[PDB]
C-alpha cells in the first residue's frame, strides 16, 4: 500500500453550501470526507489562499474543512499558494498588501504568513501532516520578486517561508515540500532545484518532501516511463521522498486537445479507465526508492467537471446520481 493515498477536495465546502450531498457506494447520503475515510483515503489536500477578496479558500474557510478532516482521521496536506488567487507557472501574483518592492519586506511578510497560518492551526488543535511552500513554482512565485530572472530572490523567499513554519509552535513540525509541475520532465525538475541550491539561498535541509503535479492530457510527452525516470532521478539525486499531490484520470474525454502519451493511450474514458491508470500510476510510484504515494485533485467537484482540462468529465463521483465512482475504494488501496 502507499504511504499516502489522498485527494483533493478543497472546494467542498462551497459545494456543501449549494445544497450538494454525496450517497456512498451504497445509495446513502453521507459526509464526502467520511465517505472517503472509510474508502481508504489517507490524507486531504487543501488550497490555501491569503487574501481573497470574497474569502475563498482563505484561512477560515482552510479551518472549517480542516475540523472535519480531521475529525475523520485523515492527515492533512495545506497547499499555500502564497497568492490571493490561483498561483501556477503562468500566474504566481504576490498577494495584495504583500510587497512586489523589497525582498526584505517580503521575505519578512512570507515568513510571518506561514508561521501565523501554523501558529493558528496549533490554536485549534490541528496537526499538519505536509505544507507546500507555494503551488507549482517551476516559474518561481511572488512576482516580481520571485520571478526566474533571480533564483537567488526564489531561494530567499523559500527559505523564510520554510522557517516560518519551523519556527510555528505545532507541537510537531510539518513535512515541507516544494511542489513543481509537469513532474514527468526530468530536465526541469532537474534544472529547478540544481539552479536554486546553487545559490545557496535555500538549503537542502530547508525542506522534505518532493511534490509533483501529473496530468495526461496537456502534451503526449507526459509518458509515465518519463515519470518513473524523473521520479527515481529526482530521489536519488536529492535523497527526499517524491509524491504525486496532483493528477486525474477522465471517466469521458470526446475532444482532447493533445494526443495522450503512448504508454497511456490503451487506457479507456470510463471509470474502469480511471481504476486501471491509478493502479499503473501507483506501481510506478510504489517501485520507485521514497515514492510516498498519490492525491487525485478535486475528484468530487459537481460543476467543474473538466477540472480545467479539455476532457469533459475527471471526476470521480456521478455528477448525475452524486454518488462516488468505485474508482474512489481503487484510491483507497492503492
Amino acid at each position: 500500500a502507499l504511504t499516502y493515498r489522498g485527494a483533493d477536495i478543497s472546494s467542498l465546502l462551497l459545494l456543501e453550501d449549494e445544497g450538494y450531498s454525496y450517497k456512498n457506494l451504497n445509495g446513502q447520503t453521507q459526509a464526502l470526507e467520511t465517505i472517503l475515510a472509510d474508502a481508504g483515503i489517507n490524507s486531504i489536500r487543501q488550497r490555501v489562499w491569503v487574501n481573497p477578496s470574497d474569502g475563498s479558500y482563505d484561512l477560515d474557510y482552510n479551518l472549517e474543512l480542516a475540523k472535519r478532516v480531521k475529525a475523520a482521521g485523515m492527515s492533512l496536506y495545506l497547499d499555500l499558494h502564497l497568492s490571493d488567487t490561483w498561483a501556477d507557472p503562468s500566474d504566481q501574483t504576490t498577494p495584495s498588501g504583500w510587497s512586489t518592492t523589497d525582498l526584505g519586506t517580503l521575505k519578512w511578510q512570507l515568513y510571518n504568513y506561514t508561521l501565523e497560518v501554523c501558529n493558528t492551526f496549533a490554536e485549534n488543535d490541528i496537526d499538519i501532516e505536509i505544507i507546500s511552500i507555494g503551488n507549482e513554482i517551476r516559474a518561481g512565485l511572488l512576482w516580481p520578486l520571485g520571478e526566474t530572472s533571480s533564483y537567488s530572490n526564489i531561494g530567499a523567499l523559500l527559505h523564510s517561508g520554510a522557517w516560518g513554519v519551523k519556527d510555528s509552535n505545532l507541537a510537531t513540525t510539518p513535512k515541507i515540500m516544494i511542489h513543481l509541475d509537469d513532474g514527468w520532465s526530468w530536465d526541469q525538475q532537474n534544472y529547478f532545484y540544481e539552479t536554486v541550491l546553487a545559490t545557496g539561498e535555500l538549503l537542502s535541509t530547508d525542506f522534505d518532501y518532493f511534490g509533483v503535479s501529473y496530468y495526461p492530457f496537456y502534451s503526449a510527452s507526459a509518458t509515465l516511463a518519463s515519470l518513473k525516470t524523473s521520479l527515481a532521478n529526482l530521489q536519488s539525486t536529492y535523497d527526499k521522498p517524491v509524491v504525486v499531490v496532483e493528477t486525474n484520470w477522465p471517466v469521458s474525454c470526446p475532444n482532447p486537445a493533445y494526443a495522450f502519451p503512448s504508454d497511456l493511450s490503451s487506457i479507456p474514458f470510463s471509470v474502469a479507465g480511471q481504476q486501471e491508470f491509478l493502479e499503473k500510476l501507483a506501481a510506478v510510484v510504489e517501485a520507485t526508492t521514497d515514492g510516498l504515494g498519490v492525491y487525485y485533485w478535486e475528484p468530487a467537484w459537481i460543476g467543474n467537471a473538466g477540472l480545467g482540462s479539455s476532457c469533459a468529465d475527471n471526476l470521480m463521483v456521478d455528477y448525475t446520481t452524486d454518488e462516488v465512482y468505485e474508482s474512489i475504494e481503487t484510491l483507497g488501496e492503492l
